[PDB]
């Protein structure tokens, strides 16, 4: 980047690099949480399979 | 050189905008995943309650 009197100051450059790093970190965190949530989704779906099977047996006269 | 610095800065701004769009898309899908997990949990609980009623 520039040295600490042009169109882009060193402070502007550093602030932009930090904003990009912050946004990239947030993408990584979103991907980690979405992976965890996607695994949880499958577990909860399986719990419905379990209870649906029980429900159908209980209803059978 | 100031022209080179300007171009580097503008490319970084474009990268930031692209990253922000990706964050917004992943937030959208996070929210949908979260809504669907809450819905499944409510459906599990309704089946659990109905099954216990069928036993009474």
């Amino acid at each position: 980047g520039p040295l600490g009197d042009g169109a882009v100051t060193l402070q502007e450059y550093l602030e932009l690099k930090k904003a990009l790093a912050t946004s990239e970190a947030k993408v990584q965190q979103l991907m980690k949480v979405n992976s965890s949530l996607s695994d949880e989704l499958r577990k909860l779906q399986r719990e419905i399979h379990k209870l649906q099977a029980e429900n159908l047996q209980l209803r059978q006269p």
